[PDB]
């Protein structure tokens, strides 16, 4: 499970960046600053006016950025169903058999050198 | 599963209040009582128009909500979350290898003292 | 699964001729007949602008329908979470190691009886 | 599980063209051409203004859409829903240990033959 949200809260942290070097100079509302970036993304994130709230209108600025809400969007959407059925999983649902066959083995070369040894004779 | 319920439906009355208490001076479409303090609440947990239509118009006036929406939202979707993973838990839900092996040892110490 | 499919689209059916009785009166946008009350009722199903865009503005009129909305919304997202769940259960819900070793102790019946041969009838 | 992400990513290419033969007439905001049909789309399949931002006013003009809309949204719901639950039961619901056993075996074989290698050894 949380071994995917270090990644998630990477990708929460990478994204709001480029989103704040691109657009905070003309969607200061939205991308000024992380401070927002992140509630920006996070509404993204949260699929409430994505689009015709805030990409459609970024997007009449810079058609950069189409691929900036439909790519976080595919990926945020992904990194959660990861993790979100990773709490399905490991909340549901074999190496003491390398250790029984690999002595086993070891029995078995000492029976076949004690027939070996047995043989000289 | 419906232990959890109860924690929700507290959640639910918890928060309602503090937003009465905080924007039921500015907001009182949204937030003058407890009456649509749910509701509200109810159409922000359910992720239609929380921020554009509800938050980011509170936080124009309180900043301190900003955490408010944000915090309930999280704790929302985790309570049921946790509670709607607990209508598939709740609902739905060997040695035999280790015994075939740890004799089928003790038949080859057998054998190996199979020895003059 | 499909069990539950006709309460559903009954539930559907049930909830949208009174919204159409109700409101195509003052909301035939909406209401005025089943043709857009399932409609409304899909999308209001579907949360999109269910509040701000349908019931906080059908409420304005008839705070009757506050409930109706949130009725609807609780019925319809558990009936749907109860076949949806329908289709995780009603979907979902080691023998060539046991042919590996329940021979091999017959390799080593073999080997106990081919050597009580011949220690016993060598010295 | 993506043996029906190709399906999907057809009938997302399927759907599209429809549109764009349709509205990019009339809507070329959203459907003058693939381009913004796929944004529309994935933003009609994601449940963000779909009717009253997409639809509702498509159908103003076209009523013939009103189906396009509900129809995608239904099968889009669905061969995403069983894409997903395809990923609970392909993650949900060991070869070498038949290399360890499959020459234990053959690690007794030849040990039965040097007994049997003095069995030989009489005769
Ligand atoms: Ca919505």
């Amino acid at each position: 499970i949380a071994w995917i949200a270090l990644l998630l809260l990477v990708i929460f942290y990478v994204f709001a960046v480029m989103g704040t070097k691109l657009f905070a100079q003309s969607f200061p509302e939205w991308f000024g600053t992380l401070g927002a970036s992140m509630y920006t993304l996070f509404q993204v994130m949260t699929l409430e006016s994505w689009s015709m709230g805030i990409a459609r209108p970024v997007i009449e600025a810079y058609p950069w950025a189409w691929i900036y809400f439909v790519s976080f969007i595919l990926v945020s959407s992904f990194t959660v169903l990861n993790l979100f059925i990773g709490i399905i999983i490991e909340s549901m649902q074999e190496q003491r058999a390398h250790d029984e066959r690999l002595e086993m083995l070891q029995l078995i070369r000492d029976l076949s050198s004690k027939v070996d040894r047995l043989e000289r004779r």
